């Protein structure tokens, strides 16, 4: 028998960057996040929290667009900064900053 985990299979070769700010609260079975930060070629797992679902990924300083995927379908929150993509597909909006100037050093 065995429990827990030993080593990881994923990797983070990308450069340094701050975490993303995501918070989804509905009550589905599985929640995933995807945006331009990954070319929408992969679904990032949302760390299920006692409070709600959330996502964490080191993204570059700038503005990116992501989308939620719950209940086996791509959904979005009306409270969040959503926008109708060129393909008529509604997507969320995220804005990341840098900590190079925020620090006094």
């Amino acid at each position: 028998g065995a429990m827990g985990i030993r080593n990881s299979d994923s990797v983070k070769p990308t450069q340094q960057a701050r975490p993303t700010v995501i918070r989804w609260s509905e009550g589905g079975k599985e929640v995933f996040i995807s945006g331009s930060f990954n070319n929408w070629s992969t679904k990032i797992p949302l760390i299920k929290s006692h409070n709600d679902f959330v996502a964490i990924l080191d993204l570059p300083e700038g503005e990116h667009q992501y989308k939620f995927f719950v209940d086996g379908q791509w959904v979005h929150d009306p409270s969040e900064p959503v926008v109708t993509s060129q393909l008529g597909t509604i997507n969320n909006l995220i804005h990341v900053k840098k900590s190079d100037f925020e620090v006094f050093d």
